[PDB]
């Protein structure tokens, strides 16, 4: 109930929402059937339109009109945006040569430049260049203020997931808000985009930038709009709450466009009917611009223009139907679209089988236009698993695709061109952002960035220390002219062992053996320097990486390679080393092909066994430092130690050979050497981040030795290559991947072809930030390089994406 018998005289879009039953007058009102009687009247004024003319100049003030042109409107803070243009003779904010901003030029009484967020619906990267013929304003904005050529949003690609993501710099995973639709299990409840049931707080997870500003005692205008509160009021309001008092004026603004999502759905991204839309959004922006320009704020105001995701098309008959593939189709619930989500219809089925549907999904069709994934074999990348409203089922929709359970939902529910919801590396889903004000650099790119990381840069912006998030503070310090983050690295928690010769051959009883035995000062002193780190300045190109908890490890050297061991884990948990572009490839030798050799650093008690590989009738083993690349014959003996072995199924060994053994040497090649630090990875309860040893779900058989759910490799060179990555005087070039540690290749189609025609492709969907890595594993690479923290930073936040151009 609401008694709606109150008034909204003097209320209007109240910031201080007022509880049940008292009528309410702020912009979410008409959302909740809540708004007094004359809020329509009051609030929402229209008459005489929006825009001064010549004959309403210096007018009488009349209290009906939208907004004023009378001489006393500029106190009152609400002239129509273009009164001055019309009244006072001056240019629009467009027509004006934008100069530097080298300090805040704010009105006396603003402790701080605000910030107006102007989010944009739909906008797709691409539109800024192949609208900017229709875009002055905004196309003004970008090339005078700092910007990007794409911001990369968070999968899925939908609104309320990036929209929330860009205010809390979290994960959907970690946020709540995991799709447009969603079901929870613990609370029995759902989520739509329409209804009311969204608008519960229990759905909103981590602390959205206007919370951590109130905290914080900075005042926020509201972010969140009505549909029918036309963009010309929304403006008016913004530029009416920049003229309240010092101590009632907030800080921090947002503006909302539900176009061109809206459009683009009707028509498609490129669509002729879209260049209207691209229109009026500019026609806003130039009125928000023109209106900060009368109010003296056009020079103090840091304002940020940001999409939430772009727009693909998307037709009907380009709909796989999971009827042709499933028998039991009425036993499930789908969440249908540009992802597929899954699970039971009803828990009281103890017949449903998440196994078999799975099975019946993979690889039917030819062209097949999805492909299923039990949640945690999704790509770690998408960060799309830890949390009790995303379905153990995922089905990544093909772009261009959807997904429907029958055909009857796609024509009982062509309507739709165009839609989003797809992969967030897919370039059609990619979105905008450009930076403008005071704070801001003036007429600087900036390279692609995750929205992830906006939160942080948004509190910086305020003065705010922002609330724990999932983006690298400081990764981006580069857009900024100042506010800028000052992050230390972190201080290692374990300083390794460096354990000497301790051990004797015969006390090894692990079943391993290596036809070896086959025997000079010389050479004989070389492999001792070796041994103790003469090459490793080679290999260990920036330093080593720091632990970041309390565990138990050695450093081992070797000609070809450093590693960090792990007597906990039983392996490395890194293995580094530099590949020259010169380098050759060997093949491992006849007599050796079975070799595991002890390592007389490391005890029998720290140690793998061959026999727990011999009896373990599915796990096979493989090796960190390929043998391949071996430097040498006497330094390949160095390759088969059993501190350098790892589990590995036989079908993973297919996928890693490959990359050893071709795709390594590729990469120097391409690159002018490489450095490579691989490793293990464990994440059984796929909340990307480090298991404990108590975590570990699987061992290799009748052993303490753990599985890895995943290896990852970092490769990194010389930005610049023409220099060889050891001699590298620059910045750096990355490239990693976190591959998944799986019994079988299900996920590739084509994996009866040669490792050539299929490989590459998993990697590629498997591409990897550092940053990803490191939450896995606990480590903190790139600890002594000749670069800038912040650059190293923007570095570890990198993802190759393997997009062709934007
Ligand atoms: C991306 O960034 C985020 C932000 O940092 C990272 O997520 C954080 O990770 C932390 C480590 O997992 C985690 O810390 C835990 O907090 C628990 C208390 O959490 C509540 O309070 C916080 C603070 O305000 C709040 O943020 C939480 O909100 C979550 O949960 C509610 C649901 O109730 C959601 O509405 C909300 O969206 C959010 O959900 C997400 O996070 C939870 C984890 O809390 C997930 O499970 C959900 O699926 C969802 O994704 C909470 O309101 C605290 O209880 C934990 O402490 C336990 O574990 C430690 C281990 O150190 C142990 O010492 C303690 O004894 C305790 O264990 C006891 O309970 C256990 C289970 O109940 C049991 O096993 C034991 O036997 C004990 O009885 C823990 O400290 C932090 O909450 C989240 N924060 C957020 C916002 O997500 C994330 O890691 C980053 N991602 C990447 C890849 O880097
Ligand atoms: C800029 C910004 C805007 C914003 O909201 C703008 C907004 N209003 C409505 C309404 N009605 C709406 N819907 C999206 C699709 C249906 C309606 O979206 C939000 C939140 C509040 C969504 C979390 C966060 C940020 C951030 N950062
Ligand atoms: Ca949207
Ligand atoms: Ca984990
Ligand atoms: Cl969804
Ligand atoms: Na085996
Ligand atoms: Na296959
Ligand atoms: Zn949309």
């Amino acid at each position: 109930w609401t008694a709606t018998s109150g008034s909204c005289k003097g209320r209007c879009f109240e910031l201080q929402e007022v509880g049940p039953p008292d009528c309410r007058c702020d912009n979410l009102c008409k959302s909740y059937s809540s708004c007094c009687h004359d809020f329509d009247e009051l609030c929402l004024k229209t008459a005489r339109g929006w825009e001064c003319t010549k004959d309403r100049c210096g007018e009488v003030r009349n209290e009906e009109n939208a907004c004023h042109c009378s001489e006393d409107c500029l106190s009152r803070g609400d002239c129509c945006t273009n009164y001055q243009v019309v009244c006072k003779g001056e240019s629009h904010w467009v027509d004006d040569d934008c100069e530097e901003i080298k300090v805040p030029e704010c009105p006396a009484g603003f402790v701080r430049p605000p910030l107006i967020i102007f989010s944009v619906d739909g906008f797709r990267a691409s539109y800024m260049k192949k609208g900017s013929k229709v875009m002055p304003n905004i196309e003004k904005l970008r090339s005078c203020g700092t910007h990007a050529p794409y911001m990369r949003p968070v999968y899925p690609t939908k609104t309320f997931p990036n929209l929330y993501t860009l205010a809390t710099g979290l994960y959907p995973e970690s946020h709540g808000i995991v799709g447009n639709s969603m079901y929870d299990p613990v609370f029995d409840a759902s989520f739509h985009l329409r209804g009311r049931e969204k608008f519960n707080h229990r759905w909103w997870g981590g602390q959205p930038l206007w919370i951590t500003a109130t905290k914080q005692g900075v005042r926020a205008g509201t972010f969140f709009w009505s549909v029918s509160i036309p963009h010309e009021r929304r403006i008016l309001t913004i530029l009416q709450w920049l003229s309240l008092p010092d101590n009632e004026r907030p800080s921090v603004y947002a503006f909302y466009s539900e176009q061109p999502d809206f459009s683009g759905h009707k028509y498609g991204p490129f669509g002729p009917e879209m260049t209207n839309p691209l229109r009026e959004i500019d026609k806003t922006v130039g009125q928000l611009m023109d209106g900060l320009k009368q109010l003296r704020l056009h020079r103090c105001v840091n304002v940020i223009f940001v999409g939430d995701h772009g727009m693909e098309d998307v037709t009907c008959d380009r709909t796989e139907f999971l009827s042709n593939y499933l028998t039991n189709v009425d036993d499930i619930t789908l969440v249908p679209g540009t992802l597929g989500r899954i699970r039971a219809k009803s828990i009281n089925n103890s017949k449903y089988d998440p196994k078999t549907i799975i099975a019946a999904l993979t690889c039917k069709k030819p062209d097949q236009h999805f492909k299923p994934y039990m949640k945690q074999h999704l790509p770690k990348r998408l960060h799309y698993a830890n949390n009790r409203r995303i379905e153990d089922i995922h089905l990544l929709v093909d772009r261009r695709w959807h997904v429907a359970r029958k055909p009857l939902d796609v024509y009982k529910k062509c309507f739709f061109q165009g839609d989003h919801g797809f992969d967030n590396k897919v370039n059609s889903m990619q979105t905008v952002f450009v930076g403008y004000g005071p704070t801001f650099k003036y007429r600087t790119k900036v390279p692609p960035f995750e929205n992830i990381e906006l939160y942080n840069v948004m509190c910086d912006l305020l003065g705010l220390k922002p609330a724990p998030n999932n983006g690298t503070h400081g990764s981006l310090n580069h857009l900024l002219r100042t506010n800028t983050f000052r992050p230390t690295m972190p201080d290692e928690v374990s300083r390794p062992n460096y354990p000497g010769i301790m051990y004797l051959q015969s006390e090894f009883d692990l079943g391993c053996t290596c036809d070896d035995k086959v025997e000079n000062k010389l050479e004989e002193l070389n492999k001792r320097l070796h041994t103790k780190g003469s090459t490793k300045e080679r290999h260990l190109l920036y330093g080593r990486p720091a632990v970041l908890y309390r565990t138990s490890y050695d450093i081992l050297y070797h000609t070809d390679f450093e590693s960090g061991y792990s007597e906990i884990f039983l392996m490395p948990l890194w293995t580094s080393y530099t590949i020259s572009k010169q380098a050759e490839v060997s093949s491992i030798p006849e007599h050796l092909t079975n070799c595991v050799r002890p390592d007389v650093r490391v005890s029998p008690g720290f140690s793998q066994n061959c026999l727990a590989y011999k009896n373990d009738k599915q796990m096979s083993y493989g090796f960190l430092f390929p043998p391949y690349l071996s430097s040498s014959p006497e330094a390949k003996y160095d390759a088969f130690l059993v501190t350098n072995m790892v589990p590995m199924y036989p079908a993973f060994k297919r996928v890693w050979a490959y990359f050893q053994r071709v795709l390594v040497k590729k990469y120097a090649s391409e690159r002018n050497g490489v450095n490579v630090i691989s490793g293990p990875i464990f994440d059984y309860n796929y909340d990307g981040l480090r298991d404990t040893e108590d975590e570990i779900k699987q061992y290799v058989e009748g052993s303490s030795i753990p599985v890895p759910t995943h290896y990852y490799s970092i490769i990194t060179s010389c930005l610049d290559f023409t220099q060889p990555a050891d001699k590298c005087d620059g910045p750096l070039s990355v490239s990693s991947f976190i591959l998944p540690h799986r019994p079988d290749n299900d996920e590739s189609c084509n994996s009866s072809e040669d490792e050539s025609k299929w490989v590459e492709e998993l990697m590629k969907m498997h591409t990897a930030r550092v940053r990803d890595i490191e939450h896995l594993t606990g480590l903190d690479f790139y600890r002594k390089t000749s670069r800038s923290y912040s650059e190293i930073l923007t570095l570890k936040t990198y993802l190759h994406t393997y997009e062709s151009e934007i």
